[PDB]
C-alpha cells in the first residue's frame, strides 16, 4: 500500500473511534493527572464513599447485596456497553462488513475481551480507575481489598494496564491497533480466513507507519505492542478461568444471566 | 537503532553460531523429508514391530520407551540452545541470576520453534535423522501419552506454513531467548536493549530473505503467542502424567526448569 492509503486509513478509524467509545485516552488522562479544569470526580476509596457513589451518581449498573458482589456487577454491566460500542466500531473498519457473517460474528465474539482489557488500561493508573465516563475514580486499594476471589479478580487487570501504559500509546495508535485484534485469521471456527489477514495486512502496514511517525524516538515500539498480544491472551484465558470459579462459589434472574451469558 | 549493515553482521554471526550448535538443521530435516535421495532415506517406524525393527536398523513398555526417547532430546536440546545463548552478543554480559531466568524460561519455546523444523503433517525425524515415526503411531499411544504427542504437531503444521529457513530461525529463537518480561528478572532494560537490536535485525532480515511475504516479521510475532499458550498446555500435561507415571523420572536439567 502506498503510504497516503496507510495515512488515510489511520484518520478513517481515528475519526470513527471517536465518534464510537464515550472516554478518550486523552480525556482519561487529563482527569486522572488532575489536570483537567472540569470537576473532581467522586472517589471511591472504601465503603461509605461507594455508598455515596451510588446515591450521588446514577449507577444504572445493578442497583436494582454484598458489596464484592454489587462491584463485580457493576464490572459487568459496563463491559456489556463496552460490548456493543466495540461491535458498532469494528463495523467502520474497511472490509469488515462484506465479510461472511458468522465469521463476522466469530472475531467480536473471540476478540470483544481482548480489546476491553486494551481500553481499560486507557482508564486506569497506579492508584485507579476513572468510571461513570469519568465522573468517578474508584482506588485499586480498594478493589484489590474487596474479600474471597473478588480482590484477586480485580487485580490483575491493574497490572496488565499498569505495564501496557508504559507504551504510552494515544488514541489514534489505540484506533488501528483495536482494528488488529478484530481481524485475527486464528479464531476458531472462521469459515473464511483469507480476506480477514488480507484486512488485517493491511492494517498492521497502517499501525506500523502510525507508531514511526508518531513516535519517532521509540524503537521497535511496532514490535513490542504486537508482543503485547501476549500479554492479551493469556489474561483473557486466565480471566476465564477466574470466572468459572466464581459462577461455582457464588443466582439472578435467569432474564439477567441471558444478558451476560 | 541501528545501520543497516550492522544489522546483516548481526544476522550472519547468529546464522553461523547456529549452524555450529546446532545438529539437525531445518535444510538437512527437509532434504531428508522431501526424498528423491538414496543417501538420506529413513527408516520409517509407524507399529510396534516396525518399532522393534528400529532398534536393529537405527540407533533408535512403548509409551514410555518412546516418550524418554522425546525427553533425551529435548535435555539435548537445552544444552544447544544453552550454547547458543552464549553466542548472543550481550548475553553473558548480563546478571548471571537473569542468564538462568531467561534460559529457564525460553528453552520450552525454542524446543517447540526447532521441532518444527524436523516434522511433516505425517510424523517427525528421529535419532539424528535416520528415523522417521509417523503422526498416526505416536497419536495412538495408550492412555495419556497419545493425546501429549499430538499437539506438537498440531502447532508445527501451522509454523512450517510460514516458510522460514535456518537463517531466519537464528534470530527468531535468538528474539525469544532475550524477553524482557520473563518473570523474576532483575534488571529488564539491558535485556529489552540486546531485543531490540535483534528485533531490528529480524526485520531486516525477513525483508531481504522473504520480500513477496507481507507482514511476515508481524505473523512471525503473533506466533510468539501460540508458543506461550502451547507451552503452558505442555507443562499442565506433563504434571498431570507425573502424578499417575511413577515410573517416569526426568533429567535434572528438565526437572529444575519445571521447578517453579
Ligand atoms: O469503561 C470501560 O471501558 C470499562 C471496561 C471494562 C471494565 C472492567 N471490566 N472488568 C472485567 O472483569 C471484564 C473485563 Cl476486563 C473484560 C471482559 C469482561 C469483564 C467482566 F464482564 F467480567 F466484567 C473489570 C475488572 C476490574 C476493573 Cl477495575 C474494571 C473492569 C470497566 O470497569 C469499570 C468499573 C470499574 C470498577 C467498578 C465498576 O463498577 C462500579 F460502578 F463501581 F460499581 C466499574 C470499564
Ligand atoms: O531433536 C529435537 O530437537 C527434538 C526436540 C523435541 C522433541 C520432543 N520433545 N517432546 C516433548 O514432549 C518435550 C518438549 Cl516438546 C519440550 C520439553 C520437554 C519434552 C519432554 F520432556 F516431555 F519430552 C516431544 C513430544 C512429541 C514429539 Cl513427536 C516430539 C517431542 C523431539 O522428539 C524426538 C522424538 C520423537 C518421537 C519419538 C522419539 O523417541 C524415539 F526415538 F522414538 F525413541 C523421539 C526431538
Amino acid at each position: 500500500m502506498e503510504s497516503a492509503d496507510l495515512r488515510a486509513l489511520a484518520k478513517h478509524l481515528y475519526d470513527s473511534y471517536i465518534k464510537s467509545f464515550p472516554l478518550t485516552k486523552a480525556k482519561a488522562r487529563a482527569i486522572l493527572t488532575g489536570k483537567t479544569t472540569d470537576k473532581s470526580p467522586f472517589v471511591i476509596y472504601d465503603m461509605n464513599s461507594l455508598m455515596m457513589g451510588e446515591d450521588k451518581i446514577k449507577f444504572k449498573h445493578i442497583t436494582p447485596k454484598e458489596v464484592a458482589i454489587r462491584i463485580f456487577q457493576g464490572c459487568q454491566f459496563r463491559s456489556v456497553e463496552a460490548v456493543q460500542e466495540i461491535t458498532e466500531y469494528a463495523k467502520s473498519i474497511p472490509g469488515f462488513v462484506n465479510l461472511d457473517l458468522n465469521d463476522q460474528v466469530t472475531l467480536l465474539k473471540y476478540g470483544v475481551h481482548e480489546i476491553i482489557y486494551t481500553m481499560l488500561a486507557s482508564l486506569m493508573n497506579k492508584d485507579g480507575v476513572l468510571i461513570s465516563e469519568g465522573q468517578g475514580f474508584m482506588t485499586r486499594e480498594f478493589l484489590k481489598s474487596l474479600r474471597k476471589p473478588f480482590g484477586d479478580f480485580m487485580e490483575p487487570k491493574f497490572e496488565f494496564a499498569v505495564k501496557f501504559n508504559a507504551l504510552e500509546l494515544d488514541d489514534s495508535d489505540l484506533a488501528i491497533f483495536i482494528a488488529v485484534i478484530i481481524l485475527s485469521g486464528d479464531r476458531p471456527g472462521l469459515l473464511n480466513v483469507k480476506p480477514i489477514e488480507d484486512i488485517q495486512d493491511n492494517l498492521l502496514q497502517a499501525l506500523e507507519l502510525q507508531l514511526k511517525l508518531n513516535h519517532p524516538e521509540s524503537s521497535q515500539l511496532f514490535a513490542k505492542l504486537l508482543q503485547k498480544m501476549t500479554d492479551l491472551r493469556q489474561i483473557v484465558t486466565e480471566h476465564v478461568q477466574l470466572l468459572q470459579v466464581i459462577k461455582k462459589t457464588e443466582s439472578l434472574h435467569p432474564l439477567l444471566q441471558e444478558i451476560y451469558k
